[PDB]
């Protein structure tokens, strides 16, 4: 299961409260659904 992150290669899994995808991009870190 992977979530589109900055670098899905050296991203770890992590989950959170719906929203429950967690995007991690330039820095950036929040959860859409």
């Amino acid at each position: 299961a992977t979530k589109p992150c900055q670098s899905d290669k050296d991203c770890k899994k992590f989950a959170c409260r719906k929203p429950k995808v967690p995007k991690c991009i330039n820095g950036f870190c929040k959860c859409v659904r």
